[PDB]
């Protein structure tokens, strides 16, 4: 048969199953530059480090993954200070 009417509702759909899971980017891991392109380590969750792949810093933009990872690239890799 068939039926007419619709109405918005919503109070359970599943018990033993969650709502969703995917990788997503984590944060920041390492920072490099690549043929004249700056490159940025995203951390991939659901995954390990052999996951690691480098993107484009103009495709993807976290200035707060590498704002806080410039503090720790400086107690990682010792060098100098030009402050």
């Amino acid at each position: 048969g068939s039926h007419m009417g619709k109405k918005t509702k919503r109070t359970a759909d599943s018990s033993s199953s969650e709502d969703e899971e995917e990788y997503v980017v984590e944060k920041v891991l390492d920072r490099r530059m690549v043929k004249g392109q700056v490159e940025y380590l995203l951390k991939w969750k659901g995954f390990s480090e052999e996951h690691n792949t480098w993107e484009p810093e103009k495709n993807l933009d976290c200035p707060e993954l590498i704002s806080e990872f410039m503090k720790k690239y400086k107690k990682m890799k010792e060098g100098e200070n030009n402050k």
